[PDB]
């Protein structure tokens, strides 16, 4: 059905500010973030899935939201490894893993996507990242001489392509309620950037 | 190699010494050179097992020897492409075609291999090219935990690999006649090379 509660339990870590496998730094101190296991994180078969997503996490001390900003390895499944402030928000700190309900919740946020093109990159090959997305980005194709290309999502929280041709790029995202939304790209370098570089991006997923 | 035959065509051209299929670039502009059709270019069902081979080539007016740097893609079986001053010597050049026959022999050349290192190359995904090598290249292997791994040689005449692991490189090269080298590479970097570079070899195929 519509939008389901997971049981599991958290933990805390001050990692994940700095280093997260999702390369979605910089994360601001201040951000309530976590860590997800590998099960869930995957879901749908699709690799950081849900990577960058919001989780609203409730606790015997009441409910909070935070940023998925990295993996949790040895998390088993339903667990979470949150940032310190938000876990003490939501339980006693002593108690080192608490009971938890979570669930995806629409992200805290304004304005469209923001896409990063990683380092190496090109027509050859390139690797794409949604930065600034309401919900979970399921999915990520590009259009080639008349045709939609499927992009794999990697483990590092990128879409994944060869051969995407010259041009401008244009894009679509779907959500993980299937929403799907179109945009476009400047053109990829002709040969690998030595350095990562931002796309601030013209649409959001629907609310 | 030691033996060989070829029946075909000819025809002439003045591509291939720049910006060859094959990245064999520089190329000197008074060498003797060739683009080869596909079918025989990809023996053994190897993508350019015969780049950076040396053909003898019979015409009419004599023989002599080429050196094969760039892909002739309407070639039938056994067509070659030469380079007008190679053409010049064993036919015609009042002819458009001439009948000729070929065979790969040993290459004209001193010393050890010479690898090319593409631009982009690290420990995660890599392309290495063998450059003057007496006879045309095969396979080439990397050692990984104490395992040979095959390398799929590519269109544009390098083998390439993916997560090679760290630290100094263990290869070795198997030529056209089953001919086995062994050799080590330094290390690959931790992200993709800006630049592509060339590292000295310290083998080569037997006579
Ligand atoms: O999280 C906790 C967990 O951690 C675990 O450890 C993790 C660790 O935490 C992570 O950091 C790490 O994950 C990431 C890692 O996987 C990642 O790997 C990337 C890397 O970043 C990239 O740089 C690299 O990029 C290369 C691509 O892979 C490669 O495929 C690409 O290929 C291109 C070439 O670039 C291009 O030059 C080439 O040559 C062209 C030809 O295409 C062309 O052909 C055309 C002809 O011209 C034309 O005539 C004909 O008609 O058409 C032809 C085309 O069909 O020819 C021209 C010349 O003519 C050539 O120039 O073409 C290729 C096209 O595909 O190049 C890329 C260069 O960058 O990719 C790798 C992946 O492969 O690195 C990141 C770093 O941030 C890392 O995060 O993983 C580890 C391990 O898991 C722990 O294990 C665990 O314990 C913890 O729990």
């Amino acid at each position: 059905a519509y939008d389901d509660l997971h049981e599991g339990y958290a933990t805390y870590t001050g990692s994940g500010y700095s280093g997260g496998a999702f390369l979605l730094d910089p994360i601001p101190s201040d951000m309530e973030i976590t860590a997800i296991n590998p099960a869930d994180l995957n879901y749908g078969g699709v690799k950081a899935a849900l990577a960058g997503s919001y989780l609203e996490v409730e606790g015997p001390k009441g409910k909070t939201t935070v940023y998925v900003t990295d993996l949790y390895p040895e998390g088993a499944r339903g667990a979470l490894d949150l940032s310190p402030n938000a876990f003490r928000k939501i339980g006693n700190m002593k108690d080192g893993k608490i009971n938890i309900k979570w669930r995806v919740v629409k992200a805290p946020i304004t304005g469209n996507f923001t896409y990063r093109i990683k380092e190496g990159s090109s027509r050859w090959w390139a690797a794409i990242q949604v930065r600034n997305h309401k919900y979970p980005v399921m999915k990520m194709e590009y259009e080639k001489d008349g045709k939609w290309i499927n992009m794999e999502k990697m483990d590092y929280n990128h879409f994944v392509s060869t051969n995407l041709g010259t041009g401008s790029l244009k894009v679509r995202m779907t959500d993980i309620r299937g929403k799907v939304v179109k945009d476009t790209i400047p053109k990829l370098p002709e040969s690998g950037t030595s350095k990562a570089y931002t796309v601030p991006g013209h649409v959001q997923f629907p609310e």
